């Protein structure tokens, strides 16, 4: 269903664009595909052997980007379509990368701290000559954390000397970069003042509806907070509650600290966990799962605007729906790119050797989300289509667009 | 069916010999796999795009050997299954080699030259830091000839300077090694003589029936001649001869230069094509197709030797009928071997920097035929079985010795 | 006559200097010179060859720039006093480069676009080992382009992995600079008023004749009369006009977009195009061609600053005329030194990874222009000569000082 | 006059073989030229620079070989003609090289023994890159002797690590070969051998003329008695003795050790040193001069065979005179090729690490020399010509197929 999406949105941004049939099948064929073995000794003594995978799509623009996962189910398919996916992404944003998938066939419940760094590094020395600073850079994934990007920065350099660059999301003292935490909601909220501002109105004096509190649910509700709206719904895995007037975001997230839920909060109501969606507001942000809209609940909703902070939470038909409604949805995939601007700002600083204040990172940021929501709107207004085929659109024609430019060997 | 062979002999060798469930798991997995998409411009300016593939299985012994196919149609499986019978052949024969397997997926007869080269020439680049001296080595295929190897010698060379040894089956002129035409034949030849000579008897004086008349076909029926063996049946594509006296094998060699058949000879009457393989005779050698010898066939056959000289000729059940009748068989993972052989000697000789005569060429492959027989001999009486499972346990015993002697990372 | 000016120039410098006669000969021989073959298929299938050659002048200051030319005609004289050229000039503008002059002995108008795509491929092939980006950067030149420079990055990225700062003039959107048009003008126009606030007075409420519209000529018109200045003459190849109260230049440029020439112009009336040379003006601009000012014009001009904007305008006989006159000339060897300061500007960039705004490309030349200007002031008192001598004594003292400082093998 | 020889051969062989015209154009531009700048201070204090070159004509057969010159002045055109000579003269010897020559513009008479060492490895500092064991192996020449190869290896090994076979000529115990003072004379014997052989007469009985003892000379003097020969007759640059009955070389040697010259012999009397190329013989041998033989000398000759030990004895108006006569003329592209095919050895066994005894190298020595005279006859018999242009032809045809079948890039 996931990989279903980006492959149509594709034909949908070809057909648009007129592009030739050869270019296209070019850009379907992905660059390179490797797969090796990596086999350990466990803490027994025993062997134990995994598969290890690593797909890189396009390199037109520049190095390739992409994320390392630990999960025991893959499927190549999946696979080709993340890459994919991760090269228009990137395309949109305006940031000089490619695209890349790799990851390992293994499930990191079983194994323990040891073992996973000895299966890190023997796939670090089995990929070692496929990645590097302008070639491949890895990033981390679920399954996957700083410290698996220590050790790999620790088994590279080994190969080719101390080489800080070749991975992102480093721990602070070993080069990471500073506003990380809270790069997606930062970006979240630059997007949606952007959109608003589209139109003639403003962040402060309107109403807001987020589901959920991970990392970006968060931050935006407390970043949209601050900016002077008032948010009157939230959502959560267990419980809901509800304040026509506003909640204290700033006192939520300590009683979400002990309590632990969002039960017997001090101002606002419980309320049932599916009616949310429906409530009086002016903004809908949904930030926990994928497709939660769909036919039934499609000539329900009343809101005006939908930014899509999660990945893939709206239907086809769900959408047509909507469109004939009269709302407007920003696109997912320009909504949450604040994380992969703020890991080129950290490339940027460990290829230059000097770090960079939080002040700049949040100012360079704005300034990249402020001028990507521009050239879409431009795009958007030449075609005349919606906003999400703007946004494939636009990635589609940079990177067609650079191909042909760097030539075919006569 | 020729992809189940390699893979069940595989389990019944590791049966016999008691090896480690964790060891047989490791050498299933393939040291490395490798996609890349190779797209060029026709003659008229339209782009193709094609996808070339690599499979490198173990290099536990050495550098990888394989070779370079140009099929429109290709599958992983068959790929994989080929690779590692390469692995097996190479560790019977005792050269300090590894296994591979790669080619392209298009067809060689709808393109001209211009456009084959510039092909050839984009898959060099691609994979050009895949292969190497010590790396991978590869070997021209069906689809592919000495043209190609040159091709592929002068891309390599632009990238890391010049390297002969890169590559075998180059032309004579470019670096070739002298008997590489009659290998296959001379193999066949010595490992026939080494047999027969293990019972006591000898090649002078018996009867031969040989089935086909390729490179193999005719070399073998030539060099038996010579020694003083006499043949008394003929098969090809189109028409079959016999003669209970022996046939003038030089005298047939010009015939069919001119005449381009086997019909209207003059030693010898002509024959139906499905009766030569149950004439009476000493030793068979069938050397065009495989599966020739079923159930049917099984029961009728009055040999007393059988030399595989092509892939897969015999099917299992065949192969008990034989066995409770009491005929011997050679395997075709030894006995085609001369070719390997042959292009191990030319990467010596482009390594030393020196050119060898054909002498030393033909005594080198005697010695090693009939040291490798020698070692099929000991290790079959060793475990009480019959020549085909001798040979793989003792390539599958060689390559996992190896294995665990390299080491484990602890 | 334009390899002579060079020639004679150094050897004055070097004689106001009192430099050892060693250093002297050491700096007159180029560190390497290189002529290569380069044979190519046409589309018909024919073969055609060529001879490329590249000389690289010095390095005593770091990487080593110049350009490429595609032109039928070569003289080894010319490419070494070129060579020399660009080593003073760089050494004037005071940027970390050395010298370098290459091309190609073919006619470009003759060669379809993808046989041009082969040959600077193959080029590149041919020499990929001779450049860098800490080696030798080229750059485009006349028969050259953007597109030429994307094909050589292709191919060295081919070589030796994703280098995008081994070239510079690449397309925006493979990693070129903002304000590469424009940059020449704002050089001279920036030049021209350090020039005039020496003296006291300003650009604005001054007279300016400005000769021909290349790019050179309509951006120093457009921005000295956004200054404040008024332009009273303009010229062309075909056709010129007058204006004693002032042209309007936004008006013109646009009138020059549709009717292609300067005739029946609204503000102004046609005069002869050999007369404007001699105007009643402040500050005269030659932008077009080279030596249009010998004996005859030279007592004739009644201007009181001179600004060479064009490669070598002045004939010698004409300078010591002008020099007793009393007026003043700026050397060219510093007036369009734009150019190179944004391509060095473009390589610091890509060297960072991270691209600047126009306005911080703008402040950084204006910068680097006046203190050239500065230091070529202070030269010339020093040694009490006129400003040429001053610019290439200035060069000639850093070459020779970085030269004596690094060693010489004790 | 040297360097027309080779070229008017050129055209000739390339008229009679029918070649393409691009292919000869192609031949004609040599692979690469080189000049450097090399400026080292002398034992008093002060600096001196001169001027380094190398020329590589063509690698389509192998490593490039050719000779460093130290000679006070330079031509490019003689250089050119001595890289193509080189490059045909290795064609017709059958050893897997092709043609270079280089050399630096200085006079070693005036440089001490210290000076003369910082240059050699100034000059191998420069061109470090452009050399190696399997691109370009230099050779001692005039000027030059094993110290300056020691050198030149000291040098390359701390560039590159050691790599002994980078040179050839290096003394003894650097890892020289044996057999390298008698090589050119061992050869000559051999090739006159060959060509009497082929007539049906041998060199047991016949009458020898020998002009001049250097190392040729003298070795190949000594070499016919040895076999079984007798001379009649003996030059020098000082003196000339006869003996009509034959010439103890053995205590001429000798004499020659003590007195110096060849002035009152014991075993033969004084003649003038005009007359002995007239004499009555059955092979005539120059070693010393070119040109000897022109037109006043070719019809007064009544030799029957002559073999070009030396450069270039022969003109053309006089091999016609000689044609007409009846004599047959060796042509010295392939007389004198023993050095050449040495030094090939020594390169052998560097590559392999391991030493051959004396033996091995004449018995390997008179088997090359022996299979390139079948060659060159079986090419002459071919086409109807003379010796000289099978020679020139057989070298053309190797050069040529090689590039064709090596490829054009499509
Ligand atoms: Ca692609
Ligand atoms: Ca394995
Ligand atoms: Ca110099
Ligand atoms: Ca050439």
């Amino acid at each position: 269903n996931a990989l279903a999406a980006t492959n149509r949105n594709f034909r949908h941004a070809s057909r648009i664009l007129g592009l030739d049939s050869k270019i296209e099948r070019s850009l379907m064929i992905p660059f390179r595909e490797i797969k090796v073995e990596c086999t350990i000794p466990k803490d027994d003594g025993t062997l134990v052997s995994y598969i290890g995978f690593r797909v890189q799509h396009d390199n037109a623009r520049g190095p390739m980007k992409g994320g390392i996962r630990y999960h025991p189910e893959v499927d190549p398919d999946e696979v080709n379509a993340l890459a994919q996916l991760m090269t228009w992404k990137t395309a949109v944003a305006d940031i000089p990368y490619g695209g890349a998938k790799g990851g390992i066939g293994c499930s990191p419940r079983d194994l323990s701290l040891s073992e996973l760094e000895r299966l890190t590094r023997v796939f670090t020395q089995k990929i070692h000559d496929l990645i590097g600073i302008h070639t491949d850079v890895p990033a981390p994934d679920m399954g996957t954390n700083a410290q698996t990007m220590a050790w790999i920065l620790d088994e590279y350099s080994k190969f080719h000397g101390h080489s800080p660059a070749v991975v992102t999301g480093k721990p602070i003292d070993l080069g990471g970069s500073l506003g990380r935490e809270a790069a997606t909601g930062r970006g979240v909220v630059f997007a949606t003042e952007a959109l608003l501002a589209e139109y003639g109105k403003s962040i402060q004096g309107l109403t807001f509806v987020i589901q959920g509190f991970g990392n970006v649910g968060t931050w935006a509700a407390k970043l949209i907070h601050e900016k002077g709206g008032k948010v009157v719904a939230v959502s959560d895995i267990t419980g809901a509650i509800r304040n026509p007037e506003g909640i204290d975001i700033n006192a939520l997230i300590k009683h979400k600290d002990a309590t632990g839920s969002l039960n017997d909060f001090n101002g606002g109501d419980a309320m049932n966990s599916d009616e949310l969606l429906i409530h009086e507001c002016d903004v809908l942000i949904p930030c926990a799962l994928g497709g939660v809209l769909n036919k039934e609940n499609a000539g329900d909703v009343k809101a005006k605007f939908i930014v899509e902070a999660a990945n893939h939470p709206t239907d086809p038909d769900a959408d047509e729906i909507l469109s004939k409604k009269g709302v407007i949805i920003l696109p997912d995939i320009y909504a949450n790119a604040g994380g992969v601007t703020v890991s080129y700002f950290e490339w940027v600083q460990n290829i230059q050797g000097f770090m960079w204040e939080e002040e700049k990172v949040n100012l360079e940021l704005q300034k990249y989300m402020t001028r990507a929501f521009h050239n879409i709107k431009t795009m958007c207004h030449t075609h005349s289509c919606n906003l999400r085929m703007g946004a494939f659109t636009l990635g589609v024609n940079r990177v067609a667009r650079a191909t042909q430019l760097r030539g075919w060997e006569a």
